[PDB]
């Protein structure tokens, strides 16, 4: 049992809950991999699985041995041997989904966990229908911009059928578009995604902003384009609150974080189009999105509009630019009444996470490196926090592209 | 081997140096422990150190295999069996106290590891001579202000005779005097060293910034108490560019870190006194020893100076007055014509030097959470470098407190 030291407190708590990691990570004694993005590259194994979540389910109602407990047991054991698979129950898909997020280890949301609204698409068939859950989903979880949780579950993956999928990595995403100079208009992250929407019929447009088409994909056939009505996609317009200047340089971002490209696994099960979605945390969009070197690369134009010295690194001119854009996303998303939490508000409510966690669990698997915030690193609670990292199920995970 | 990706260009290298890892850290495949602050706590296994530390020696010269290579083997071999113990020649000592800079994962400024003078105390008595050495090591190092890097090795730990040690934890520190009701007056980094130093007949002040004694401990002998003359102690007082009230908090730091309680090792011989000195990275001052909440924690106080919000975290006053504290620091040693490097600087030198190890010896031991500075870090190149972590030898590694 790890032990694990608060530096500002000098408190100390043991993460009994690491020795339960079911699946491996990518480190050992010889080396610490804990830096990498990717830490990853049959009826047997799918019902030890299942049969361990199923476990988890009903220790979490109280009722671990019961009569119920037994009889679910024995009919996965009987959908498996007939069909090769199972069905979860209603309530089963719901728990999965909030323990798949309470066990992310890179969320510094998860104070949340437990709130999550779940719309069941099992039932889906064709990406028209897709499409209508989706719709459904960016207005329900927009909500005029108090935004609410949810995560939509298509149907699971099973044997001798393709994959229902959805080729882009958000819901809402900012094309990019390359020139011969290789310099790219709009989002880089989004090239790849781009070429697809046009290389499939989608006239693309020539700004810095436009929402990109979504791709999505019912088993076995190609993708098909949908272009999301404009009117469910929320955007704010970027403004500086003292800097009258900040408004000239046409920033925006969109209010609605819908991360579409993982897959979700319960009980042995694959989900891999889960869509999910929260609010942001005001560093992603003003710091990662907007100052990346190779996203929108933003703060040299916006230092130079603060008349500060660029040719010396020493007068912190980027860490001033960098603090008054997160100004003004915070102000922006503020003004527009669209839900934003900043870093250090969410890194107190982490912290506020881990304590019920050890409670509740005896500890929490958190990555370190993401959860501590891309600026002020120090500056708050979480940083003085040492922390270990470990795979539970369910989870969310990462999956290749579907191309 | 581990594959490693910069996810700011896109590049991929292979660390195939981490297979030569020899000790182990505390990660395995079940939970990584990469956050931890303190990851760690016979002739045959001397001389597979001794070894291996010589073949690193005859390779550095381009003489591997040469008689002089072989012959220098057999002489180790031989004093081993004779005394269970070796020596090291001059050259080895000044080879081997470089190699430890080199392989010390935590720091990012690695760059300079081959600009290190070397001075060899493996003749020190007495508690006495071992001041004059310390004293000959700040004047060089200090050098009015133009720093320059160093290490002393004080004589190895040998058995049936005690350790030479340094007691404090650097050359220079700020007393903290800890008070009745858990507050401290100065550094509470240092409260320890400071009863100790109180407790052994030095009589202390009442300031915020008062230089301590250094406790020396001579081989089985009570550590013994040796002020530093004012004359060597070169310190910088804080003043702000353009915020003229900042110059009466009364701010000051010292200009020389010099760490004096690690133990080096080189071919499995123990050097527990090897203090060494380079000089400050900026975010070392401005944002953890003055920001920290437990150090001198004055980021309240400064920002109310500022006139900033500091009733709601959305108004990034955190942000905004550590940014001029750290503005601060960089200005006064300037000023002051002090050697010191933003993080900016820094952290550009680091990446040079990882394509320099990847050249020179296939990888680089990093530790990511310590590499990246405590303020904007994902606004300096490192943040978006994946690192290998793990432990090569020689090496500068932690040690219990003597007391
Ligand atoms: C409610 C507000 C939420 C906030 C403020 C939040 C915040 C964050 C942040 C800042 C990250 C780091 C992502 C990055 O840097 O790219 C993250 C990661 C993650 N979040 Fe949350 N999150 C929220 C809700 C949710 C929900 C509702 C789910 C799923 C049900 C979820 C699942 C995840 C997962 C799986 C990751 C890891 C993603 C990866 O490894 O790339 N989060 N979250
Ligand atoms: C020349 C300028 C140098 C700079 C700017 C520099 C910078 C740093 C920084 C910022 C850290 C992190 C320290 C912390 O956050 O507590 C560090 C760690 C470290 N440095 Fe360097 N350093 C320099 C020279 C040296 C020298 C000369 C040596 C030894 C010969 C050295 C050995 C180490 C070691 C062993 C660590 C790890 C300490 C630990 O694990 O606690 N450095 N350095
Ligand atoms: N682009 C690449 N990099 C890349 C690879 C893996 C991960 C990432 C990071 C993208 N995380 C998006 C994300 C995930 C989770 C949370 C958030 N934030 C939020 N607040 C919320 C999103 N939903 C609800 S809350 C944002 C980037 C590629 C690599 N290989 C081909 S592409
Ligand atoms: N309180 C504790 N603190 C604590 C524990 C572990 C580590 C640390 C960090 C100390 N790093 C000081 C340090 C080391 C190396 C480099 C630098 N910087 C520099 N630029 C230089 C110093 N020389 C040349 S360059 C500064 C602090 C305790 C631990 N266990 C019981 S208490
Ligand atoms: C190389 C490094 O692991 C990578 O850049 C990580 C670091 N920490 C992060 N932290 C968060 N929240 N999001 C990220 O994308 C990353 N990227
Ligand atoms: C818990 C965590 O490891 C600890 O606070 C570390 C994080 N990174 C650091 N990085 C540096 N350079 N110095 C530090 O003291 C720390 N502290
Ligand atoms: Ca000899
Ligand atoms: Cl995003
Ligand atoms: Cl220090
Ligand atoms: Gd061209
Ligand atoms: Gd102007
Ligand atoms: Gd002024
Ligand atoms: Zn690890």
């Amino acid at each position: 049992f790890p032990r694990v030291k608060n530096w500002e407190v000098g408190s100390i708590t043991y993460d009994t809950l690491s020795a339960q990691a079911q699946q491996d990570g990518p480190c050992t004694p010889r080396r610490c991999l804990g830096s990498l993005v990717f830490p990853r590259k049959a009826p047997e194994q799918l019902l030890s699985q299942a049969r361990d979540f199923i476990n988890q389910y009903y220790s979490s109602i109280k009722r671990s041995g019961s009569q119920a407990h037994e009889q679910r047991l024995q009919e996965v054991e009987a959908e498996v041997a007939a069909t090769g698979t199972y069905q979860l129950r209603e309530s089963e898909l719901v728990f999965g989904a909030k323990q798949a997020w309470r066990n992310a280890p890179r969320c510094v949301g998860r104070i949340q966990w437990g709130k999550l609204q779940v719309f069941d698409a099992r039932d889906c068939r064709s990406a028209q229908e897709m499409f209508t859950y989706i719709c459904n989903h960016i207005k329900y979880a927009t909500n005029r911009g108090n935004l609410r949780s949810a995560i939509t579950v298509f149907p699971q993956r099973c044997p001798g059928r393709g994959d229902f999928r959805i080729w882009n990595s958000q819901l809402v995403r900012y094309a990019g578009y390359r020139q011969q100079d290789g310099s790219v208009r709009g989002d880089p992250a989004n090239v790849e995604i781009t070429e697809l929407c046009i290389q499939h019929g989608w006239t693309p447009g020539n700004g810095r902003f436009d929402v990109l088409p979504l791709l999505l994909q019912a088993p076995d056939e190609p993708p098909e384009l949908f272009l999301l009505p404009p009117e469910l996609v929320l955007e704010v317009p970027l403004e500086h609150p003292t800097l009258e200047w900040f408004a000239a340089l046409g920033l925006r971002w969109y209010a609605l974080p819908a991360v579409s490209n993982m897959l979700l696994e319960i009980g042995g099960l694959e989900f891999p189009a889960a869509p999910f979605s929260g609010w942001y945390m005001s560093t992603e969009i003003g710091t990662r999105n907007l100052c990346d070197p190779h996203r929108y690369n933003i703060l040299e134009d916006v230092a130079v509009c603060m008349d500060l010295d660029t040719r010396t690194t020493s007068s912190l001119w980027k860490d001033k630019a960098a603090v008054e854009i997160n100004v003004a996303v915070l102000h922006s998303y503020q003004l527009a009444k669209v839900t934003i939490v900043d870093h250090h508000a969410a890194t107190a409510s982490f912290m506020k996470h881990l304590e019920n966690e050890q409670k509740a669990r005896g500890g929490c698997p958190a990555d370190w490196a993401w959860i501590v915030p891309p600026i002020s690193g120090s500056l708050t609670p979480v940083f003085h926090q040492e922390m270990v990292n470990y795979f539970l199920s369910p989870a969310f995970r990462y999956q290749p592209d579907p191309w």
